[PDB]
């Protein structure tokens, strides 16, 4: 299971059922959870924790310090659930103490190879990051979120539930849930239709969430404007609730 | 010896005459590689591949992985890969779907530059060159002579013709005709690849024909079918014509305008 | 032992007695290591090449390969890279060509993001950061303290001037003046890097010159030659100002407008 060629260190924690292919370092403070494949040529360094039946491919580098001149030595985390994907080449940077001293993965997420999430970011689950995207640092990306291949964002930003990017775009503000965005800069396009039906949103809940886009977007609001309007159809479906709660919570701007 | 100790050789795996492989690879179940081909450190070949004669593939490379794009995987899919190509570091190439081709495709002399990624399924011809960090989505097919500038994107089934030319940080969304340069997020044509044609050794009438080739089909107002009937006699005239109106032909989803 | 025993060492290497090297990576014939320097796992170090004192390589990086440039062919060319060097995961640093200076030159105290790439005949000074994904083409300057966000890529030729910054995703195909702020693709001149230029701590003076320096390349519709005639006189008096006057002088493949 565990390959005689890898480098498995004294601290580390490997739950039985573990494998880890040959030329790959389980570093110091590394937990790995059951059913969890470790491809070759993988360097994992902590303290980290990865969770159940995640798949690690090969020349990752999982658990590194960030380069980011704001650190300077510190214990920080990085934590990663179950059923992950994580694709030839990916970059994963602990946390920062300035922040939360934690980068957090939760489940289901699929990283496409040489994708890189740079320290303290939170990345929630169902999420795809396809080939090379790079999460600046303190980047938050919740649940079923896409972006497309050479997707660049910049530290601190908000990634909403459903959101979609398309290829190298380059993302400055929050996107809100469910908004799909395209080029450098990003721009506002449309609602992830696509995303919804997927989750079998109601038609009633789809219809909802169209009209809440012209709200923020096409009506000549301003976002306090907006979010007022949506504030009753927040208390009805949970669904739009979603998309009213990722541009409160917004201090940044939206995506335009 | 040329196969180093230290690289992992898969019992089903076929070794040509003059084969090296360089420490910590991995030549996986169902690989076989060719004459003379140079497999260097730290690269996963897994199968079923094959590999033709007097290839250079460098460090860190993953050759013949799955899609990612599918969470239950389909077998037995094809990488086929031609002779003397060079893939260079980090080059990710994935194998083909059941659905589609069961095959990935690469010809011969082709240029494959540091973390370029090919998608399951795409079929690249013959003197391609594919610079720093270009990346094919899926059944991308790429033809002879096209030259994909660095970080390029191409989406899903978009064809590359033959002699084209991408910019650099290009998003390629629909097909680029033979000859096209293109450029910019989302790609817009902006001319031909004239130095490519002389390089080719293109006779200055052949290149004279494809100037007022691109004139037809994007600056006279044509429909696409009109553009073809008035291409007919240029492309009678000039194979090199008849590969630009060909590989117009065959755009069903659109060209690049 | 600070050699790690999986490391292969060419018996023809030079390194300095407290270097460290990580498992299963290569140090080359005519690769000199300087004291201090500790090479990561899984790197693959190839010469002729110099790496002095205190810098930093991670692993998957690729420091020393021959350019896939076809111009190239087998020549006896060189690297040399300074010393406080941070090189981070799989970076590749190619040799220089013959038709140039035979050598790819890194100064000193450089931050090298994650898959960075510095083509053949490159030189880059003292104090820079390239982060994630920048992509420098061949023959590409970069002079001190510039910063290239991740995803930028340089042209062949580029000249990035001392000080200057490139935005996320960034596309060069001209040369950054000193101090000059640029933005996506094609890159386009915003302002000046007054945040760079406050935190290293220059003169309100040297800024308020720098400014009205802006003005005249940029905002009075002079051409190159009567903005460099124009500069002459605060070029005079201000350090500064000659820098972004030379740094204009020197540009080859015209400024980023
Ligand atoms: C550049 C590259 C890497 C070759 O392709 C992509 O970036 N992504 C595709 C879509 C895609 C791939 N896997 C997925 C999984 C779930 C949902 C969507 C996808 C795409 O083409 N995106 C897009 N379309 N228009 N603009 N960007
Ligand atoms: C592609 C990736 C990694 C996700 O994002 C970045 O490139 N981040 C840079 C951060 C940065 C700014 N200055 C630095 C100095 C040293 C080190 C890092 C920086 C940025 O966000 N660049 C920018 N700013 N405005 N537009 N693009
Ligand atoms: C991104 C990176 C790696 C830093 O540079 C490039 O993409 N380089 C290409 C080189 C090139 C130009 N002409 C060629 C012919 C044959 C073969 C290679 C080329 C380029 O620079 N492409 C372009 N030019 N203008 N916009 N994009």
């Amino acid at each position: 299971l565990i390959d005689p060629r890898a480098i498995i260190d004294p601290s580390a924690r490997l739950a039985a059922d573990v494998q880890v292919g040959p030329w790959s370092i389980v570093g110091a403070e590394v937990e790995i959870g059951e059913g969890t494949v470790i491809g070759p040529h993988v360097v994992l360094k902590g303290p980290t924790k990865i969770g159940k039946h995640n798949r690690i491919y090969q020349f990752s580098s999982v658990g590194e310090d960030t380069p980011d001149l704001k650190y300077k030595g510190e214990p920080t985390r990085l934590v990663i659930g179950d059923h992950n994907v994580i694709r030839e080449g990916v970059t994963i940077h602990r946390g920062t103490v300035q922040d939360r001293a934690e980068t957090t993965i939760g489940d289901h997420n699929l990283i496409m190879a040489y994708a890189h999430i740079g320290h303290d970011s939170v990345i929630g689950n169902h999420c795809i990051l396809v080939n090379n995207t790079a999460l600046a640092g303190h980047v938050h990306v919740d649940d079923w979120a896409i972006l497309s291949g050479y997707t660049l964002v910049h530290q601190y930003c908000r990634i909403g539930a459903h959101s979609f990017s398309g290829m190298g775009s380059a993302i400055g503000k929050d996107v809100p849930a469910y908004v799909t965005v395209f080029g450098n800069p990003a721009e506002a396009r449309s609602m992830n239709f696509e995303g919804m039906r997927r989750r079998g949103f109601s038609s009633e809940a789809i219809h909802a969430l169209r009209r809440a886009y012209k709200v923020v977007y096409r009506q000549g609001h301003t976002v306090e404007e907006a979010l007022a309007e949506l504030a009753e159809s927040a208390a009805q479906f949970p669904e739009v609730a979603v998309f009213r709660d990722s541009i409160q919570s917004a201090t940044r701007g939206i995506t335009r």
